[PDB]
């Protein structure tokens, strides 16, 4: 009954289609309509390190898999799963017969390999990634059969079939035991010979250059590191590659509902483009057949996508951005400077720098109107929405601002009028910001004069986002603005609500890496923080959805109690488009990292018409 592309139909190696499908393939449901094979999907990368283009444009593929309105996932890689009554052991059920890229056997000793010699060895990740974590307790992972693998938790772990569906969370299916075996000590007794074939001189180092992670740019920029991807590297990503180019995976594992092996497309190509100019004329020429990942956030692409759909054959469609804020400003509470820091951790300085902003003037120059005032929390729509901390200190109120900071004894003035500290100098605030982000940056340079009338002096410090992270996790910074997430996706990314992630909850990365090391690194939170993060294990370990959903409330209201953080607008629409010809383009779906979007809507069952 199955069929294959007629591309495939002229590699002779190649098995029948019957033998390269699992014996019972996924069956895909397309999004409008049954498609036809061919083509190329032209799309776009911007610079070198945009490897996380390619893998949200071809989509993770995990063993479970977020529905198109992203309230749950589905058994993807695995066939079925089971999960026990206590919610502490997870069974997975394998499609037997599925094949690796290159035609070997895909089982749970693949699984088992990822999980055992590669995530949870402590010399490859000395911390464990978060994903596979429940309050920082890792679980057991075993091979019951060839096509049945066993994860048990210490804990109970509700989330982890959403943990799975996530990038981060595709571990389990990413690296092939027989060709990643080759580079590890455990397998292989002469791995040392492999150092010097590469430019390494660890094992670590070995296998991110030969069978990489996530979000290392080696995991494109090889041919023959093998895969479960619909499309497989040809033309590979690298330094200073022009382009990329992917061709159909023929051991691909899915079919449609008349029996074609997928993808319906042949290739995926990547046109590498440096400066964002040359990606806005070239996909308002009609040059991409789907750009869902660059333009959208940028405000002034806009009016220029909608005006040449006509001329250039294609449709905008509008996603809704999961993060709760497009530009946020983190305040760091473990700040260096001293003076300023007996400020910082004070509930109504806070307050003052919140009502000394005006969030209509910032919406209205640097996001074109199209966005909202919104401080950090989840909106309307979400069963955690909570009032307080969506929406207090909105308005500005320049006469209270400045009425509480007198009260905090800020109230001598220096000779350019800024007030200074009762014992010190001018009440200064370093803001970091990646200076590729111009909506951002221009945000800030608003804050800095509206924040210059409360007698507040903010400097501005844009960098490489290369230094950008280096500042934050160096914990030299007094705020750094980026994106607050919840939205849409609290659950998911909860780091402006308790600092929980080593890189992004900059309220403080030092209390963050106290949480992950169990105290014994960084700095000791404040005891609302610590109140939280214990709420926060509770959370993550509770048994039942009712009490999961208690206590991460109670983790929202004391985040709003604290106001650690201050929003300036929730996202604009994010604007992308495809093309005329590219049909099973799902135009309602979400935007967002945990998502991979724009392949969540599953660009193995696009087609041309």
């Amino acid at each position: 009954a199955f069929t294959q592309a007629p591309m495939l139909e002229q590699n002779k190696q190649l098995p029948p289609v019957d033998q390269r499908l699992p014996e019972k393939p996924l069956v895909i449901k397309p999004i409008a309509s049954n498609g036809v094979y061919g083509g190329t999907l032209r799309t776009v990368m911007r610079g070198n390190a945009d490897g996380n283009g390619i893998l949200r444009t071809i989509g993770p593929q995990g063993l479970t898999h977020w529905t198109q309105d992203i309230q749950t996932v589905e058994p993807y890689v695995a066939e079925s799963y089971t999960v026990s009554p206590d919610a502490m052991e997870y069974t997975f059920k394998l499609r037997k017969g599925m094949k690796w890229s290159d035609g070997t056997p895909f089982t749970a000793d693949d699984i088992v390999f990822a999980m055992n010699d590669v995530v949870l060895n402590k010399e490859m990740f000395p911390q464990t990634p978060s994903a596979y974590l429940v309050g920082g307790k890792a679980p057991k992972v075993s091979k019951v059969d060839d096509y049945t693998v066993k994860f048990e938790f210490p804990a109970a772990n509700l989330s982890f079939p959403e943990t799975l569906a996530t990038p981060l969370g595709q571990h389990p299916t990413l690296y092939q035991k027989k060709y990643c075996s080759q580079f590890h000590p455990a397998y292989n007794k002469n791995v040392q010979a492999e150092f010097t074939k590469a430019n390494v001189k660890d094992w670590p180092s070995l296998m991110r250059a030969k069978c990489s992670d996530i979000e290392l740019p080696s995991r494109w920029s090889s041919t023959e590191r093998p895969s479960i991807d619909p499309w497989l590297i040809k033309e590979p990503y690298g330094g200073a590659v022009t382009r990329v180019v992917m061709e159909r995976n023929p051991f691909y594992w899915q079919v449609d509902p008349t029996g074609k092996q997928l993808p319906y497309v042949d290739r995926i190509q990547y046109a590498v483009v440096s400066d964002l100019q040359a990606i806005i004329l070239a996909a308002t020429n009609g040059q991409y057949d789907i750009e869902a990942r660059l333009l959208g956030s940028d405000v002034t692409s806009r009016p220029l996508m909608l005006k040449n759909q006509q001329k250039g054959g294609y449709k905008v469609f509008g996603q809704t951005s999961a993060n709760a804020n497009a530009a946020g400003l983190w305040l760091n509470q473990t700040t260096k400077n001293e003076k300023l820091r007996k400020y910082m951790t004070q509930h109504d300085f806070r307050q003052a720098l919140s009502l000394a902003m005006d969030r209509d003037e910032i919406n209205k120059v640097a996001w074109l109107g199209q966005a909202a005032p919104w401080q950090s929390g989840p909106f309307k729509e979400s069963k955690w929405y909570n009032e307080k901390l969506a929406t207090q200190y909105l308005k500005l109120d320049l006469a209270q601002a400045n009425q509480i900071l007198d009260r905090l004894g800020l109230t001598k003035r220096d000779s350019d009028g800024y007030r200074t500290y009762p014992d010190g100098g001018r009440v200064s605030l370093d803001a970091i910001v990646m200076i590729d982000r111009q909506a951002m940056v221009q945000t800030l340079e608003l804050i800095r004069r509206q924040w210059q009338k409360a007698g507040v002096e903010l400097v501005i410090k844009g960098s490489e986002r290369s230094l950008f992270y280096n500042r934050a996790t160096a914990n030299d910074y007094d705020i750094s603005i980026d994106v607050f997430p919840g939205g849409l996706d609290a659950t998911l990314n909860p780091r402006a609500y308790v600092a929980v992630h080593p890189l992004e909850s900059r309220m403080s990365l030092e209390w963050a890496k106290w949480y992950l090391s169990g105290g014994k690194q960084g700095i000791e939170p404040n005891e609302s923080m610590k109140k939280r993060m214990a709420l926060y294990d509770q959370f993550v370990a509770a048994k039942t959805q009712s009490q999961a959903l208690s206590l991460f409330k109670q983790i929202l209201q004391i985040s709003a109690d604290e106001f650690e953080v201050i929003g300036t607008v929730r996202p604009a629409v994010i604007s992308s488009l495809h093309s005329l010809k590219l049909q099973n383009v799902n135009e309602k779906m979400p935007f967002g990292w945990p998502y991979a979007t724009p392949s969540l809507s599953l660009p193995q069952q696009w087609y041309f018409s």
